[PDB]
């Protein structure tokens, strides 16, 4: 369907296309790789653990990838609300060569009460990133579940520099959800436009993507997302965006 | 046995103590902090995966391992010949908190008659230690086998700016071997003291242990073995050292 052909095809484009595994491999990063290079055009990006970001830069640059960008994750999947040590991974993903980085917000703190963690986290974890690597904050609004905490998390990560607000880590039950998403780019609206959204796991095929983009481009604009405002975060659904656009 | 406890002692003293295995956890990595707080004293070192140094400084700080320090590996275990790679991995280590990172010669390409990019690789990842890290150079000596090979990658490390020589990875069929200790050594001895020695991998026990230490005292003297000179690299050696010493 051309609706859902466009789709697709905007889909892919505003993709990092993750591989996120326990038994992740250089072998296996070099595939997702090659597999970023599309039949449909370029993913926006690549999202691996950040021991493969070098192999993964090597290969991008061999294969007509040089445009792809890198991205990685810290604090990762706990979302613990230890500063230095999320401080510290963000400063190896950097040095590394990572293009942007998904930090998890300390969620379990702000479901206790303490908002302040998340909020100093979050700008300790810019810092690190300094104004040329993208920091993308996953503030898994599936366990957050309550509206109000999706909106405080959205608000303070905005507030402490978020470039991005992602999510769901995708290691839980619940993930990317169209309620989290209202929520989150209402919360981009209101605070500033310039901040990104990333929906991440539960995007089932073109129809759910379609539909994210349709939350998008109601609150923000029909032209508002793009790679540098909106990515989905996805394992499982380039091939059935493929298959929509009938390839592969 | 007093010579043996001995030197039982001092290796304890002088171990890295080390778990670099694929299903190594947050959980595996506290324990072996503990672990290095043996009853016989703290060791020199612990030395894990890069992405666990954080959780393990935080573990070490928290139960009087302070002075214990965090090594890593990177361009490891393949000693590939990219100097762009090893570099990035060795700033990442950096980063982490590494106080000291063990990074592979490219001794394939050494064996294939490249000694250039021995020596540029190592010295690429040295300017990437910056001034509070310090670099081992594991040059697989149980691979390269020939004492000429072992030799010139003890050469070339050392002019690049190693800080330690050290045999092995410990995933290769032969580690670290008394022959390839006496070269090692011998160059150091040669070049400049102050460069540390590390046998790594195929330390049987206590006796083996005392065998390695003999080769330092007799060629570079009685004191020189030290934490910052001398280290062993060891996953199951502390276990037989604790035997040894009754503990
Ligand atoms: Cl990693
Ligand atoms: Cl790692
Ligand atoms: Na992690
Ligand atoms: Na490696």
């Amino acid at each position: 369907m051309s609706d859902l052909k466009k789709a697709a095809q905007q889909a892919i484009s505003l993709m990092d296309l993750t591989t996120l595994n326990d038994d992740d491999t250089d072998q296996k990063v070099i595939e997702l790789c090659h597999k970023a290079k599309t039949p449909a055009g370029d993913t926006a990006a690549i999202c691996i653990y950040p021991r493969f970001i070098p192999i993964a830069r090597k290969t991008l640059n061999e294969i007509g990838g040089d445009d792809i960008k890198i991205a990685t994750v810290t604090n990762f999947p706990h979302g613990n609300d230890d500063i230095a040590i999320a401080v510290l991974e963000t400063r190896a993903a950097v040095a590394y060569g990572a293009d942007e980085v998904d930090v998890v917000f300390p969620y379990r703190a702000l479901m206790e009460g303490n908002e302040t963690v998340g909020f100093e986290l979050v700008k300790a974890c810019k810092e690190a990133c300094g104004e040329d690597t993208i920091l993308k904050v996953i503030i898994e609004s599936g366990v957050l579940a309550d509206p109000a905490l999706i909106r405080k998390a959205s608000e303070l990560s905005i507030d402490a520099g978020a470039d991005f607000i992602k999510t769901s880590t995708g290691k839980v039950a619940v993930n990317a959800t169209l309620e989290a998403a209202e929520i989150m780019m209402t919360v981009i609206s209101e605070k500033n436009p310039k901040v990104g959204f990333k929906p991440a796991g539960g995007v089932k095929d073109a129809a759910a993507a379609a539909e994210f983009l349709g939350v998008a481009a109601r609150l923000l604009g029909d032209d508002w997302a793009t790679p540098a405002t909106f990515r989905f975060g996805a394992s499982s659904l380039l091939t059935n965006l493929l298959h929509t656009l009938e390839l592969a």
